């Protein structure tokens, strides 16, 4: 009965989506609903909370709060932590704030108190759900009660979306795109990442708007959660960390846009090339020697993949410390790209850029970069969008480009009912 067979016609996406929704109508408990290689996996309640903060690492169990100050680098402190949760369960799941990977670039002196770099919880329950079948993983009668009904009765009709109007710049991202090609033509750094805040001025249904927009978007993953004071939901275009058991280490860094018109698949040929050449310099960090190379790239799949074997004197959180934050999303060179953020971006960036993560026992860990994603934070409701700054960048292009981005989600907001 652990093992339900997943009815033909039934998308796994909408019935793991309606799963969340449905399982926690009445249970308001908090959960996590990672895509992953086809397999939906649900991480349903809080067993156990691990908060990692810039000054403090909280351990919560049982209505029990653990505080504590925590010293040297944020993977060691959150790595500790989380592979105690993981001795009496398989796996864990949250998410990683773009504020982890800054120590690596000396800029904690720079983080506000209480900033969050981490989330990760062990489920009470999960349930996998899958083209070939429903695995369910310490469930009860609310959660088997659910499959069946659903089963039964089908998922809900998703209502019509809402519009939203994102042509209006007041985070001034125009002007903070004037200032990065002026200090890149002064010789500063060659290429950052700069975004805005989009204010969604209606509170929308998360998992509604998910399924709508997984219809059509094609993601590397997606992820829909509610956690601690947060919901979100993604489809992240890249896949920032991939350890498993074995030691093997991957990161694929997205390939361009696409993944006159020859000049801009130039410019993507470019910095997707400069990406690759960074994966590969950082994950050399964590590698056995001759280990790390481009076993991949740019081939169709359009991707390029970075591997190692991971060192025996390296852990998992080291390896998602060396590859943060994402190239793809911050800069070149990283460290200058980074800082030039912390001056030229709204921060901190929080989710946006950080990571949705799933970790297990056996010592597997599979992150994947967070963009094309909507967050609720009390009240607040926004998307986020972004772009690569270079030179030759023009401020109004930029701004077109960041609304490109965001026309991904845009059309396919489900307003709270
Ligand atoms: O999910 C159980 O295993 C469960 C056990 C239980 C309930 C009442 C009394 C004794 C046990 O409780 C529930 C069952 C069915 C639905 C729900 C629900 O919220 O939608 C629920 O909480
Ligand atoms: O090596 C180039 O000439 C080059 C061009 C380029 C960079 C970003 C965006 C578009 C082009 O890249 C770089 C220049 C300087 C430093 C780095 C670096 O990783 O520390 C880098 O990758
Ligand atoms: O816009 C690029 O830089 C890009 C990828 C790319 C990768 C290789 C070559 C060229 C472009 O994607 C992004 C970068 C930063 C932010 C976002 C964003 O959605 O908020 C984004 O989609
Ligand atoms: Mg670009």
């Amino acid at each position: 009965s652990s093992s339900i067979p997943m009815p033909a016609g039934v998308n796994p996406a909408d019935l793991a989506a309606e799963l969340a929704a449905v399982v926690t109508e009445s249970v308001d408990e908090d959960y996590l609903l990672y895509e992953c290689d086809g397999q939906w996996v649900l991480a349903a309640g809080v067993q156990a909370m691990v908060e990692l903060d810039s000054d403090e690492l909280r351990v919560i169990r049982d209505g029990v709060t653990r505080r504590q100050q925590w010293s040297g680098r944020p993977g060691a402190a959150l790595g500790e932590a989380v592979d105690r949760l993981l001795l009496e369960t398989d796996q864990a799941f949250g998410w990683v704030a773009f504020e982890f990977g800054v120590h690596r670039y000396g800029l904690q002196q720079r983080l506000a108190p209480h900033t969050p770099l981490a989330r990760v919880f062990s489920p009470r329950t999960r349930i996998m759900v899958s083209e070939k079948e429903i695995r369910l993983f310490d469930a009860g009668i609310r959660h088997r009660e659910a499959i069946d009904r659903l089963l039964a009765t089908g998922v809900r009709e998703v209502p019509q979306s809402r519009s939203v109007d994102v042509s209006d710049d007041p985070s001034g991202f125009r002007r903070r795109v004037a200032v990065a090609v002026d200090e890149i033509a002064a010789g500063r750094y060659h290429k950052v990442i700069l975004s805005r805040c989009v204010e969604v001025p209606f509170a929308i249904d998360f998992p509604l708007t998910y399924r709508l927009g997984r219809r059509h978007n094609t993601p590397v993953r997606s992820f829909l959660l509610q956690l601690g004071g947060i919901r979100a939901l993604g489809y992240s275009p890249e896949l920032v960390t991939a350890v498993r058991a074995d030691g093997v280490v991957i990161t694929e860094p997205l390939a361009g846009t696409r993944a006159d018109d020859l000049e801009s698949n130039s410019k993507e040929i470019v910095e997707h090339a400069i990406s690759v050449r960074s994966s590969l310099e950082e994950i050399t960090d964590i590698a056995e020697p001759g280990s790390a190379a481009v076993i991949d790239f740019m081939t169709v799949r359009l991707g390029s993949t970075i591997r190692a074997r991971l060192d025996p004197s390296s852990d998992r959180m080291a390896a998602l410390e060396a590859l943060f934050p994402a190239v793809t999303a911050s800069g070149i060179p990283k460290a200058a790209g980074v800082e030039a953020i912390f001056r030229l971006d709204e921060c901190p960036r929080g989710l946006y850029s950080g990571a949705v993560v799933m970790l297990s026992a056996d010592g597997g860990l599979d992150a994947a970069l967070t963009l094309r994603a909507a967050y609720q934070v009390g009240g607040r409701t926004w998307l986020r969008a972004g772009a690569g700054i270079i030179e030759e960048s023009e401020p109004e292009r930029e701004f077109e480009e960041t609304c490109e981005k965001l026309s991904t989600l845009t059309p396919y907001l489900v307003a709270r009912q």
